[PDB]
DNA sequence: TCGTGACATTGTCACG
DNA sequence: ACGTGACAATGTCACG
DNA sequence: TCGTGACATTGTCACG
DNA sequence: ACGTGACAATGTCACG
């Protein structure tokens, strides 16, 4: 259980979630007849500032087929809300070319590491360790001295 | 370089106005609520009919929004025709801010694209293994002779 | 307890031990007066074939100062009598030069091994293992091939 | 090459006869017990006097024994003058029959003395270590470079 | 006591 | 007739 | 339920 | 005026 969830803000989250889905053409309520449907959506609107009210509206009006989706959306908001306090916990999306993504995904599977982790590997193994041509030479130089004339 | 099928495009254009309106934005370039709403109310009826949409746009849409709508719509075209073939389509990936930085900075330097750089990191490293699987095998033949 | 000691032969051993020491000028008996001394030695002589008799003669006449020495001599006879059945158990004495003995004794101390064992070491380490000049060469021959051009 | 001090030597000679007699040997070159014993009885009285011993020997000692006495006495001289200095004295050592053989055969081959051979075995081997403490140190410097 | 290894003493032989 | 190496047989002693 | 990582969709910007 | 890379913000889903 990483994050503290205070209903006041979480509640406000769903309120906006609901109101938004409604504006995008979705049956927020669980009422089969349009009459009561619009009669419930109108009450949801005037619940803007009241947090205790929303949770109730959900219990007696929200479309049950929204439940899981709303939870999953609220879980994202929580994590993102907290992970936003600092930058190192913040995520950044980088949409790159297919063929490229694929070649990068393969490694993530042939190493079992995370994408964001595999990207770090390539940054180190290549940028930090660059002296394997000379090592091949010098090592023979030293061996030559002991294994031959001195 | 993409074909802009005004029929489909006029669609996107419609939704954008609607959507923006339904979000509380100024779809009109007026002041009062009278002629304002009337514009919208009329735009709503342009559902199936495209040729009439543009008509409304040119005579009502807020100049402010017009700027954005252009980019937005222009953006849809690219993505639209891109998803017509999987290899021409880009996929989004997430990175830990720190991980993103190391990569971003690295690319901004070489001047190449994020995707470009990534491709580089893969080869630069798998080229190094050419040595790891090199000096390691030699040292193994060395101890074996003893 | 390695060897079986049957009084009959052991007894005969001491009988000869005693009789011998007497002939070499030693007070076999524990009798202070020569009179009884010769009177005891004469009885010992006629005990030649009788084994049970000897052990008794020892108990009432033998010089106590002979005890330990006789035991130590009899312990040698036992071991030697048995160890004589076969050759590999038989010992062989080799008197060699001082300076030589010394150099050989040193090794026996710097290895904590037995003389007869140290002599075996020298026979093996020198006679059996004679190929350390070529090994120094060939080993470089092989290393040269892998560590250089092939 | 040793000096044979007849005085001391005549001593050894005396004891030998006595001892041999006391062991049941024929100290005389006779047949019957009469003149035989009388010879001995007389020899016993030659205790302190040496010059008289030889006298008896030449006229009584068994020819058979005379052969041995010679070697025996001649053997004492060597040992006697040898023990006058520790480095000139030899010390006896025991070996397991098998161990003795390996050494004996080895020497009978090179034609040299047991003591000689032993000296050889020591050097031949400590010369080998010149390599054991050689190739071992090189192989240790070899792995260290890796 | 016991077994054992390291020596020691004495006597022969054989060989050079 | 010798000096000598190699034994064989025997006895002690100090260990463990 | 929860946290999480992998994606996806949409909308802007800025730049060439 | 466009195609485009880079985001930001948001939503889902399948894991464990
Ligand atoms: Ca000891
Ligand atoms: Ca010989
Ligand atoms: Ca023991
Ligand atoms: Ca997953
Ligand atoms: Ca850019
Ligand atoms: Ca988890």
């Amino acid at each position: 259980m990483k994050y503290q969830q205070l209903e006041n803000l979480e509640s406000g989250w769903k309120w906006a979630y609901l109101v938004k889905k409604h504006r995008e053409g979705e049956a927020i309520t669980r009422h089969i007849e349009n009459s009561a449907a619009q009669d419930a959506v109108e009450q949801l609107m005037k619940l803007e500032n009241e947090p205790v009210k929303v949770q109730e509206w959900i219990d007696a009006h929200m479309n049950v087929n929204l439940a899981t989706r709303m939870k999953q959306t609220i879980r994202a908001r929580r994590k993102r809300h907290f992970n936003a306090e600092h930058q190192h916990t913040r995520k950044k999306s980088i949409d790159l070319e297919f063929l490229v993504w694929q070649r990068l995904a393969v490694l993530a599977r042939r190493r079992g590491n995370t994408l964001s982790d595999t990207v770090v590997q390539l940054i180190e193994d290549a940028e930090r360790k660059e002296k394997y041509a000379s090592q091949m030479s010098s090592l023979k130089q030293d061996l030559k001295d002991i294994l031959d004339k001195e």
